[PDB]
């Protein structure tokens, strides 16, 4: 029977779709259902509850801070200057060297997303009694960056967009956080995987006292202020990008490879003591003996400008012990030709040691010396287990 | 311009179509023709004759009997007992191996397909003068098995639907043979190529001398009785396979591999005798030598049940002489230890040797013993071309 | 976004689309036009002239022949008898061994289609003044074979479809050729490229000289006839395949491989001359010496039946030197056990001789010995260039 | 559920599409985009400025000569000679062998083109007091070849259309130039990179001074004249092909394979000094010595017929040393036996005695010895760095 003889049709091989996008397309596969047309229906038992919106999760109150404030917080003091950006932390502690932390729903994302454009809001829940009276301030200041995020007052606050607020029988009330920025969209603040590819917030909110508390002898002086964060009337969300945030489920890492860091063969075991050469015997430094300048000697951690470096131990049962395990401490060159382990209280500390000697800045230096363990904190100064292994730490700075 | 980003379409390679089928689906193919519309017309000079059809060819008369008519012919005698199925042969004399056969229009389809369920006839052309008289009969009797198509009269005949013709001046009739199944189809008599894959007719015509013929001293008593074969008004054809029937140009066959029967080695060459040990020296069988016991000792043929064997050998111009070049033989054991070889007269009689031999049967009976060669044909007692080639041959019994 | 679950489209793979066809169909393929919609267009400047049409070349009139017509041409006499189909040649001197040849547009074409079917017609262009009278017939004959071209007179011609013409004041006259074949079209005369696959012409037409010119004082008596021919109202055109004309830009051929046909080894150089074993001394012969039956010995040709084989040089300038290059020549048995080579004027003699010793005819006979170079052409006998490589020639007969 | 048994379809395989085309059709991709219907917006003020057009940048006047014109010019007596097509240069000081360039905006379309077929214009800006006067001539003289562009006064301009300009208090004025041409369109005059793949342009425009400027004492009597071009009312473009101009972002080159031009091994280092056999010591060549006839031997450049060659070394941080360095060279045979280096002023005069040396000329000639530099700016002869790289410039003739 007759023959299709006009030419065939033309088309370019491709191997497969598509890893994206699904938005609106049909897309072909092989269903391993009986059916052609099986689709899964959901029955009145069977509820579809959300509402899976972005938004739907960006209005959720989650906590965040909880500040403690007290009679004795002087007129002129301030209670939290928390960043007002989606990725607001609060570290939680221990234990293993990686620190969980806690995101409110408008904390998971935009953690899937580059940029965000959105306005804020903060809810202050004050517990408190009608018999207690105060004023709280609250002001987004655009423009904040490092060092200006000091060199600030409750006075200057009052020159952005600031509020103040009552309290005598009326405990919490909600700021709405203004989005002030030169750029529509606002890229994440942590850029994960990658250390330089990660711009800080376009700005801060902080709570001073503008009254100081007046509690009548039958309610105690010192009160919880509780703080909720979620995306305002209008956060949004711009577009789909390796998340930032991690699992809780299985908090490991196989450490590659095997690039483990721990002292120079030769300086184990090692605890924490003191050494006149280092603060004039003032403040803890990890020592490999006892007898004349017995430092221990430490790799040179190469870290790229932009960056900083200290180091979290893996187990905490095998680390130098003072009065508590020194699980944390930073590196930097001693003077006397080589580098030492300087063991802090936590990590915290190590890193605001890093942005000091990182930040172009000596050893010397008071703003240093009071990050370094004081050495009282030596304790039975029981030694390491071996040279157990620390990992470097980065960040931007 | 515009990106058509949609999922592409699915698709399920195969490598060719199609060797079916034909019936009505468009076939795209590369044709050569310089157009591609180009499909040959057929001119008022270059006019579609037929009519194509399979009925079309199976309604032409084609010859297949001749039965010569005497009036010696008993009031009780048959003149043909031929089969009543469109694959009726009529075998042709010589020369080479496998003989050359006769095939009505209706013969050749459905050579082609498996089943038939028609309704046949033939036409009994009957060459007489109207100084000759007598009458014929004709019965299609169902379930004629085996050996019940002998033990078979003209008086049980006229028992199934059976017909007689009266003769005088109207020479020529024609019978519709009709047609008793079980099954509503009819499958090949003839299965090529392959042995026990081929099914009996469903049964049988017959036609008796119901009157012997009264011939006028002026004009002879034998009378000759052409008969025909086509399919009658609904033989019907139901299913396309391999053809049963080969073609007539090359009637060659390489003989694989190289399996040609002959002689054990040491028995060459041979001719047509007798021993005393073969029917009492009565037959004719073939001696590689005129001494004590030297009869020819032939391989074993291994046949599988329901099917018999026997031989015709590839030249005429090598075969042993007695009267006639012994072309065709039967290979039996010979109780002596070892097999004979038992020349025949022809084809025909060295297969009804096998339908007895191997119909669970013996040597010493009169059945077998009245198809063996008579020892008054040893002739001249010519011997063979060395150990020329048989061939064995193979039918269900 | 929803599962198109549904199975996939088949799909036969074939490779490429299309030598062959392009008469009506959208062939698709990639163009290195910028656009999607490049169809090059023809302005009113660029217009088309042609026309480009099989019937818009066959009416265009080429010359093909011209005939010296003379007052002393007899009563009886022919002018021209060239052949009545589209491949009708006209051979123009030199040089090189494949002779060049002229073809009217209606030459070209179906030089290129197997089939033709057509009326055709000749303008015979009389260049006469009006004191010149004649009158000149021309008749197709159909059914004109080898032999029976000769035996023809302009008498047996006026029994076929013939035509005469009175000429005072009135010079060219134009006759359209009928066409009369059993077949409907009409396959090549000449196929390449391939030598038994080519079926000679229908029929031929001839000018005879129905009444000799008769020129008064003062003007001259022989006048050219200049012959032009064209396909005719009706010339048709049947199927394209493989073209039987060559380019005429690069006329050379690489000689394959490397069978170049020339004098076995040791006769070399060679002349002509003569040999009283070739008939008698009186016709030129290829000589390797000058002494006792020194005649050039030539390989064997083996030409299948219904061919015909001669030969011509590559150059010129290395033939063997008479009164003119014997460039031409061709090869048979000379009896005295080889081959002798036997130089011609020209590949017209050679071919003739061929015609008749091919044609099963010996060398002794008058027909053949005409086409023998007489001795008085033998000249200063210059010696070849060595043994020059010669081309074996094919021609059917 | 029911066979689709119908042929397949068929379809032929092609790999890829498309390097071309993008006029006008749908190209299937795989987009990263989230969505299938993802095509960026260009909201309010994300304005789409342009106008992305041919013509849009063709329009633009860019500047491309200034003449400086004088009282002293005289009555007859020309300011510039530059060409009358897209491709007119302006040559930027420095620095690095292969030379900057300055292109209008109809300079740098069509450079991408092939052909262009336009007219196009020149905006002379006379910046100029109302106390100067004087009058400009400016002419499109079609047929300008190359010998042809001179032998040409301010008279035989007025020949063809030509343009008479005065100035009191008017200071520009713009010229149309006209497009006469053979051909429809023009192919490229620069065409790269193929060095005799390039045709000159149609014709050139001249701006002679058809009356002197007269300058009263209190405004200065010479003055700029600012010359602009870009494509006219209809300066057309063709076909898009290989751009003949590069970037400007990093003008490097990779010199191949290492062929890098520089003297034969042992004629290092060299000065340029005088020689006794070369203009009889007036003019400037290269030496390796200071003795007898030791001048710098160097390699022979072969050049395919219509092109010209000269130097131009890699850093002119290695090159010899008189008064500038001798960065521009020109390579010819001495006669004394080998091929000498002639070092020159500028690119120009290397290009112009290459335009005369290769345009079948001598050394002898007056053309010549006034491109060779003078024995006074040998200077104090420092040596070269070695025997640095140089690079054979090539162009047309
Ligand atoms: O290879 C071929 C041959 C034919 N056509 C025909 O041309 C029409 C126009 O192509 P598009 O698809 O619009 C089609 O609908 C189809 O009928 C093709 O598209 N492609
Ligand atoms: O891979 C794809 C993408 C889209 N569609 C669209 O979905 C429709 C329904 O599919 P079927 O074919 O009925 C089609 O006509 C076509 O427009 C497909 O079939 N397949
Ligand atoms: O593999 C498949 C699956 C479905 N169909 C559907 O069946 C219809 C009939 O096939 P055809 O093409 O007529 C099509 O139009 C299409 O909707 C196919 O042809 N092929
Ligand atoms: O291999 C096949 C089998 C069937 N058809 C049918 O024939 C019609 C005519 O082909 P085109 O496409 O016009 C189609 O629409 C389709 O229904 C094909 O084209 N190709």
């Amino acid at each position: 029977n007759p023959s299709y003889q006009q030419s065939p049709r033309h088309f370019v091989p491709t191997g497969m779709h598509s890893l994206a996008l699904g938005t609106n397309l049909v897309e072909p596969l092989h269903a391993l259902r009986l059916d052609a047309a099986g689709t899964t229906q959901h029955p009145v038992g069977c509820a579809p509850d959300e509402d899976m919106t972005v938004s739907s999760i960006a209005s959720r109150y989650g906590l965040i801070r909880r500040v403690q404030w007290k009679k004795d917080h002087a007129k002129g003091s301030l209670l939290l200057q928390l960043d007002a950006d989606p990725f607001v932390e609060q570290r939680i502690e221990g234990t293993n060297p990686i620190s969980l932390y806690w995101f409110a729903p408008v904390g998971v994302v935009s953690s899937m997303f580059m940029q965000w454009r959105g306005s804020l809001e903060y809810r202050f829940d004050i517990i408190a009694s009608q018999f207690h009276t105060g004023r709280l301030i609250v002001g987004y200041v655009p423009g904040l960056t490092a060092s200006l995020q000091l060199q600030m007052d409750y006075m200057k606050l009052k020159s952005s967009s600031y509020v103040v607020f009552d309290l005598q029988e009326s405990n919490s009330f909600t700021f709405e956080v203004p989005y002030v920025s030169y750029r529509p969209w606002w890229v994440r603040k942590y850029g994960g995987n990658y250390l330089p590819s990660s711009t800080d917030a376009p700005s801060t909110l902080f709570m001073y006292v503008q009254v100081p508390l007046i509690p009548m002898e039958a309610v105690s002086d010192t009160i919880d202020i509780n703080v909720y964060v979620r995306g305002g009337s209008s956060f949004e969300v711009c577009v789909p990008v390796q998340p930032s945030l991690g699992l809780n489920w299985n908090t490991d890492f196989i450490l590659r490879n095997d690039e483990e860091y721990r002292a120079k063969t030769g300086y184990a075991p090692y605890y924490a003591g003191v050494w006149h050469s280092f603060n004039n015997s003032n403040s803890l430094v990890f020592r490999w003996g006892s007898a004349s300048d017995q430092i221990a000697q430490w790799p040179t951690i190469s870290v790229p400008r932009g960056e900083l470096a200290f180091l979290r131990i893996k187990d905490g049962k095998q680390a130098a012990v003072g009065t508590q395990p020194w699980r944390t401490m930073v590196v930097w060159p001693s003077g006397h030709g080589y580098n030492i382990g300087i063991p802090t209280y936590n990590a915290e500390r190590a890193r605001q040691l890093a942005q000091h000697l990182y930040g172009g800045g000596s050893l010397t230096d008071e703003k240093a010396k009071q990050l370094f363990v004081p050495a009282n904190q030596q304790g039975p100064g029981k030694v390491s287990n071996g040279n157990p292994v620390w990992e470097v730490m980065r960040a931007p700075l």
